[PDB]
């Protein structure tokens, strides 16, 4: 009778050991992770890269007759037939100027390049930048690097490219960061006389705060800043460390592209776009990098834009961009105050030779800074490692039957002898 | 002497095994969890539901003599004696209109319904919606579905109700989302001539971005959008998975409510409120769902409001709403640009036959989109499961005394004799 | 032949036990932690303290000839030679007033000057409502910061009970209508480091346990808008060494009962300024003597800037283990509505332009009646380590602590 109770206890114990052990094994093969959040104080923080664009792609006063000839239909100033669209709400001077520029009689077309047009017709930082201050000391327009985006000629402060050393800040708060007073030059905006999908009614700038390791993607990752306010941006540096497969989904390998030195999801996307357009249309857009020939406005109309839209719509499998394992992101909180005060409106108007109306509808102040001298860390941490797995399997294996690997080896010994 | 030192080692070892084992047991019975954060890239994202209200509950030009008679005191247009308050700082025409509507001389009232009044007097989406675009293609006012909230007649785009399929976006950025130009119709706002509790000075709209599985709750979960700016809302889809008891506190079961098909904490709140008002006052407000009769403005005055306030303070224990285990939330970052530009202001003024003053103080553009084509997941994960408990207990039990469950069974066997 | 493979199996198995066991040992000695996020619903939330400053340090109409004499250079109204700045873009009345006050023919405490000349809450506060009930200016407590005379609602200091809210949403919080008094702003006639073009207020929402640090931790609120602040209460619990880096022991400073990172920072600043210049600035607390404007010019400011740059290691402030933070999302609507502009202009005896350029409404509330908890939790405790070492020790060689003791015995005998 005792051998029966022993047999039932050993059988049930071996069954429980079986299901518990297979439980821990299956849990191990899920490759699970859990998250570790930490806050690290620092005496210094590397200041991020700040890219801003004027919402107006190019200035109206800088457009020439040749530009209307080649890129007039693309720029939406002229219709398909090289004629001005409906003149509704057209200033007499502006309409006479454009009609004169669109004469096109005995006109020998000069050679045309899209990057020349954006480079010269775009808003000049030497004209927009009314004042610059970083950590209380003056900054020059030479700190801003020219970047070409979908929005046109844009500028990146502290880009850290072309051998410039990256700036640091040793104090937090509103004073100890970037602070620029800009004139968006609303007088240079393209006149809108007829409705279009590309037609926009917005006035102001677009800013993206990003690491120097990633290129700007201002059409998607930017936020707006409106004239007439000082906008405060409190930043918090976040350092992210991810896990590669099979735990998570990250690019462990650098997987460096020909266009960009450091891998970033943004660089991977704009790389995919650049390659797709170069293969499909034998030309490259203005914002894209490399050594390919830039597209002509005819190529823009008949190939480039529908090619990108078709790439977006047809299938995402062509462009699959994994996230890198080490990522520095910047968190931000926005607030606003009114500019200028009544006590300063006249002083600004006289300092820059503008009307107080113009100052009111054209001046914006951007104040980007770190809230405090610390950074957050978000790390994916492996939840079950092989040492812990063997420890748990050994513990339960010793609890239920008290056996060891040598014991099973001895049982296989007797099985071999049989 | 060897057996004595052996006895000391066995005693200390058994004590340590005791305290360590009880430690792991108690830690297991705390039912602890820890959090797993992950970020997943996706080729498509299901666009959320977007509900917006005008901050002005109903249009002044659509209020009628009957409306003033029945709900004049409730709408704050008339005083306790059904008479207009002090005419100080009142435009002559504006007051002539109100005084004419409030004559009440030889006036035979008609039947009156609060929901009819909001549906007819509220701001019409066909008039507010100056332009609509989703993923670069035009949308109609018929795409917006009428929902009644505390703010009045409100509208939900991509509501996904009445059999409509939920919309997806295949690209991120400012262009590839919802983008509407709205006219808040500040000329239709209720006149403020005298101080009152209901008096508000704001003009603009209020928006809530929410999952299709939940009804809007704009009076608490909404953010404001001001005229004269194009407001960008960058959204980040978050997928949350919680743990039920005893680990955490979530609703494991569906918890079917009569009013709503899918359970949400918001639906639970307005369910508690609706049930409470139906039980105490036998009527439901306009925003509440169901088949109960709508309240009369007298019922609003003498029962509903004090009942809700008493529900807020006295019965704070009475309404306990548990959070669902799988929740889709949307995070948002707001930014603004100025509208209109000087190059477009006059074109807008002539296109919509308005003065530039009106465009300046009445037009706002709302741009809702996904920052990137990805979503975060925040999961509560069990920190100590029974397999790990048995493994640790077996490990320490085998380290300190080398015993097993069969060993303790044999000790009870020898004790049996 | 069987004993040889048995011996090799024991050797390799003991090697595996060695490397796995030392693996868990090293992992335990990393003292790792992981984060536990939770969301807790509540019937009540303690409402925070809200400190705000006007961006303009002091009112122009309240400055007097004595104030111009003593603090004229510091206030930037007068130059080094006690002369009015460039007369470009100078209001005729303002310039005549300043020239009269700067007559200096036949003609001071910093805190008296800030306390009396600063913006009075009794004039700025056009309306107050908390949870739908009226509040008075007496509810705001005066705190002196770098921006000057500032005010804290629900400060909870001097034994006042902290306010609670039993409902969430825009209505059920603090709601104040303020007039920033842009006419009282210092006239700006020449470029200066202190020269500012902003108009509005700066706010910091913080727990009553920490002092305000509004010049660094504040956000702006612009006139002409009602800005909503949705708050989410977060309760954070960190780990002390060797797990993380926290101050487990409160270690309260003499100035304030409860320790906070901000309080530690301003304490370090006060101590440094007292050591180098034997005086304290207006914002600093304590019983020390306040600086004279000459002391400000020749000692205080360069001492503070040098303290910031020269020795950042000198002030090391550890973070407390229990920290209550408040998250916030801002949004705006336009104020006043066209239907209300006339009523506001007439109610407060101002022009509609003045209302447009001077009135702001601040609405601070909890989005919902819940708070988040973020806990650092120990990932490997000594019980788990001993359990794992015991499990692998029993799996690989099946030994125990008694087995190693007996091996020491048998080795001792032979
Ligand atoms: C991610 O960044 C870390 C540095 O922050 C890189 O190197 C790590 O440096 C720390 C020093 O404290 C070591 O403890 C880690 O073991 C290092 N990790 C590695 C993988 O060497 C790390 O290399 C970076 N990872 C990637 C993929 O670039
Ligand atoms: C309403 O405002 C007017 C103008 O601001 C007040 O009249 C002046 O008030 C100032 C105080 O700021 C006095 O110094 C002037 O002497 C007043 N003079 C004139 C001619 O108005 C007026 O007192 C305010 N109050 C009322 C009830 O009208
Ligand atoms: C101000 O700028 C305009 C720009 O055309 C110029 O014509 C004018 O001469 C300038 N005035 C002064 C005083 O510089
Ligand atoms: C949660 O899962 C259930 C599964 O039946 C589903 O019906 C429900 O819609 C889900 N909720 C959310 C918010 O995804
Ligand atoms: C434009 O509005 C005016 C009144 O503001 C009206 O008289 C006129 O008929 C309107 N024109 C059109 C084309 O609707
Ligand atoms: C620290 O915070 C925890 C979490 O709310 C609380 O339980 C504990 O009492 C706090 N410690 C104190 C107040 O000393
Ligand atoms: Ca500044
Ligand atoms: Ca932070
Ligand atoms: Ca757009
Ligand atoms: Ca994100
Ligand atoms: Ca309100
Ligand atoms: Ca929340
Ligand atoms: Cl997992
Ligand atoms: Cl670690």
């Amino acid at each position: 009778l005792k051998r029966v109770v022993w047999a039932l206890c050993f059988m049930g114990s071996l069954a429980l050991l079986a299901l518990v052990c297979t439980n821990r094994i299956q849990y191990y093969f899920l490759y699970p992770h859990v998250t570790k959040l930490d806050e690290v104080a620092a005496t210094r923080l590397t200041f991020p890269a700040v890219t801003f664009c004027n919402l107006n792609e190019f200035r109206f006063s800088r457009v020439t007759k040749n530009d209307l000839y080649h890129a007039g239909e693309l720029l939406a100033l002229l219709n398909n037939r090289y004629e001005i669209p409906d003149t509704q709400t057209a200033d007499e001077k502006q309409l006479e100027i454009l009609q004169d520029k669109a004469n096109f009689r005995n006109f020998k077309p000069k050679p045309f390049n899209m990057l020349e047009f954006y480079d010269r017709a775009g808003h000049d930082i030497r004209e927009m930048l009314l004042s610059c201050f970083f950590r209380g000391e003056q900054c020059s327009p030479e700190d801003f690097k020219v970047v070409f985006t979908r929005y046109g000629k844009c500028y990146t402060f502290n880009a850290g490219q072309d051998g410039k050393p990256r700036l640091i800040t040793m104090k937090g708060g509103t004073g100890n960061g970037l602070e620029i007073m800009l004139d968006i030059q609303q007088d240079e905006y393209l006149p809108v006389w007829g409705e279009t999908d590309e037609t926009s009614f917005e006035a102001g700038i677009k800013v993206q705060i990003h690491s120097q390791d990633e290129p700007p993607l201002i059409d998607q990752l930017g936020f707006g800043v409106a004239p007439g306010f000082q906008t405060f941006v409190s930043c918090q540096e976040q350092r992210l460390i991810y896990l590669p497969p099979p735990w998570g989904d990250c690019k462990a390998t650098t997987g460096d592209s020909e266009f960009y030195d450091t891998y970033s999801i943004t660089a991977c996307r704009i790389d995919c776009e650049t390659r797709y357009l170069v293969e499909n249309c034998n030309c490259r857009m203005v914002h894209m990098p490399g050594d390919a020939p830039y597209c002509t406005p005819e190529q823009y109309k008949e190939c480039a834009d529908p090619a990108l839209d078709f790439l977006v719509e047809k299938d995402n499998e062509y462009c699959v961009c994994e996230m890198p394992c080490n990522v520095t992101r910047y968190g931000k909180e926005l607030s606003m105050v009114k500019i200028p005060s009544k006590a300063s409106a006249k002083y600004l108007a006289k300092k820059y030779n503008k009307s107080e109306q113009y100052i009111g509808e054209n001046i914006l102040v951007l104040d980007i800074f770190f809230e405090a001298l610390n950074y957050e860390t978000i790390e994916q941490k492996k939840a079950y490692e092989v040492a812990g797995l063997l420890g748990d399997i050994g513990g339960q294996m010793g609890l239920f039957i008290g056996a060891s690997i040598l014991t099973v080896l001895e049982l296989f010994d007797y099985a071999y002898e049989v």
